[PDB]
């Protein structure tokens, strides 16, 4: 009635103390179990060709996982796991490494972090501690290499995309791989998987040995979305805001693909950091690119930025339509400039400390009628503030029409549409009307 198998640690959690093991033990038996189980299950389905995520999560009712204590360290016990994850009775290494990546970031980091009874005085409300914590997580994930030239390109894109956009992202990935650049994404399908599949080919063509494909996700996502099978360095941050800060501090360049309206929220976030005068001398290339069909999509998005943040916004990004070689060539040229930029201030090559991220951008935000109310949506205040309050505005009603939390108050309380300048509020509907005219 039950088939069992023991997995030894690989890639992480391979050198533990007995106290740490005992800590992991109770954590695996506290309320965190449901989260820990659903994440392990998602990892074990990376590569299973059932596109419907939640469909497959139910197919495995038998599955359960427990943590085994051994004098030396820990082992993972799997009860009735998916068959497609094994080869002649042995677990596929890639999955095995992701399997213990969950053990690390969910139980060791996530479960012991909220515990302030367990960890030292860690003021989660202090902006500095957050940044250093993000660093500690990445270091614990063995994702920060010493004295390595900048070659990491973060990529953001839509969850599900048409076959047309997918090919362009693959092509861009290939051109990035052909130039010995590595890739970091949201660890999912769609635009978060295509650039990796393409970069793998280029690396092979260039005989590039150690590809780094970093999937950076969070518990609520990975619990329902298995990671794409290209990810070879999995990382799960505790909060949404900590995941986004991780993206910014490890990246040496950022490429944004069409992601529907979410692209706007993602774009405003970056501008809120770059257009901060404290970051005037920072060097972080930003390219927004897409197939020939996404011409007007980015046009609409560009007019919005100009008409609200000013032409000054364009000195921080470049739009490239249907040219993969140019996108990759731009990023390759910027790497020495990043290296030179970090070297000019003494910053680390693998992690951007000096980049000032305002504390408002590191804290969670809830789309209630109160928080939204005091959104300063006029152009009189600093540009970097307007962009911050604009991000918190989009995602506010993003999940506010059909999301289980938005319509619980959108038809019981109605739309809020917080006070702002009559001109700015229209340039948005022009943006929303524009995305609708293209079936986004
Ligand atoms: N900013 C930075 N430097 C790093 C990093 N990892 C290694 N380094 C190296 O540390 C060295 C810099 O130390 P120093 O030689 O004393 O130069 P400093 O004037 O003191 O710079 P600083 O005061 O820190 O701002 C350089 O090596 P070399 O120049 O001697 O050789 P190579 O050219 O091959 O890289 C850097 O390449 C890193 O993550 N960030």
């Amino acid at each position: 009635l039950r088939a069992i198998t023991h997995i030894s640690p690989l890639g992480s959690m391979d050198m533990l103390s007995q106290l740490e093991v005992d800590m992991l033990k109770r954590t695996a038996s506290s309320d965190l179990y449901q989260l820990f189980r659903n994440c392990s299950l998602a990892v074990l389905n990376s590569g299973s060709l059932t596109d419907n995520s939640k469909e497959l999560l139910s197919r495995f009712e038998n599955f359960d996982i427990n943590v085994l204590r051994r004098e030396r360290g820990v082992k993972l016990e799997l009860i009735n796991p998916p068959e497609e994850a094994f080869v002649d009775g042995r677990i596929i290494r890639a999955l095995q490494a992701n399997l213990f990546a969950v053990l690390r970031d969910i139980l060791f980091v996530y479960g012991q972090i909220h515990n302030t009874v367990r960890f030292p005085n860690l003021n989660l409300d202090n902006s500095v501690h957050i940044t250093n914590l993000v660093f500690s997580i990445l270091r614990n994930a063995r994702a920060l290499h010493v004295g390595e030239a900048p070659n990491m390109v973060v990529c953001w894109g839509g969850h599900s995309i048409n076959e047309n956009e997918y090919l362009y992202a693959r092509r861009v990935g290939n051109q990035l791989g052909l130039r010995e650049l590595n890739i970091c994404t949201g660890c999912g399908p769609g635009a978060m998987e295509a650039p990796m599949k393409g970069a793998a080919v280029g690396h092979a063509q260039q005989r590039y040995k150690d590809s780094r494909f970093i999937g950076m996700t969070e518990p609520s996502i990975i619990a329902a979305e298995p990671p794409n099978p290209l990810v070879n360095e999995l990382i799960i941050m505790p909060d949404i805001e900590k995941r986004l800060e991780a993206f910014v501090r490890i990246a040496h360049g950022i490429i944004i693909f069409p992601g529907g309206v979410g692209t706007a929220e993602e774009l405003l976030y970056l501008l809120g950091i770059l257009m901060n005068p404290a970051n005037k001398d920072q060097v972080l290339p930003l390219i927004l690119t897409g197939p020939k069909e996404s011409a007007d999509y980015f046009r609409v998005l560009d007019e919005f930025v100009v008409h609200t943040l000013g032409e000054n916004a364009r000195r921080h990004y470049r739009i490239i339509i249907d040219d993969a070689a140019e996108v990759a060539r731009q990023m390759k040229k910027s790497m020495p400039l990043v290296k030179e930029n970090r070297r000019d201030t003494g910053d680390a090559y693998s992690f951007n400390w000096s980049m000032r991220i305002a504390p408002d951008l590191q804290m969670p935000f809830e789309p209630s009628h109160e928080n939204m109310a005091n959104l300063k949506l006029y152009p009189d205040q600093p540009v970097e503030v307007l962009a911050a309050d604009l991000r918190r505005a989009f995602s506010g009603i993003v999940a506010g029409n059909v999301k289980e939390v938005g319509i619980r108050a959108i038809e019981e309380f109605g739309p809020y549409k917080i006070n702002g300048d009559k001109e700015i509020m229209r340039r948005m509907d022009d943006l929303l009307q524009g995305f609708v005219a293209q079936h986004r």
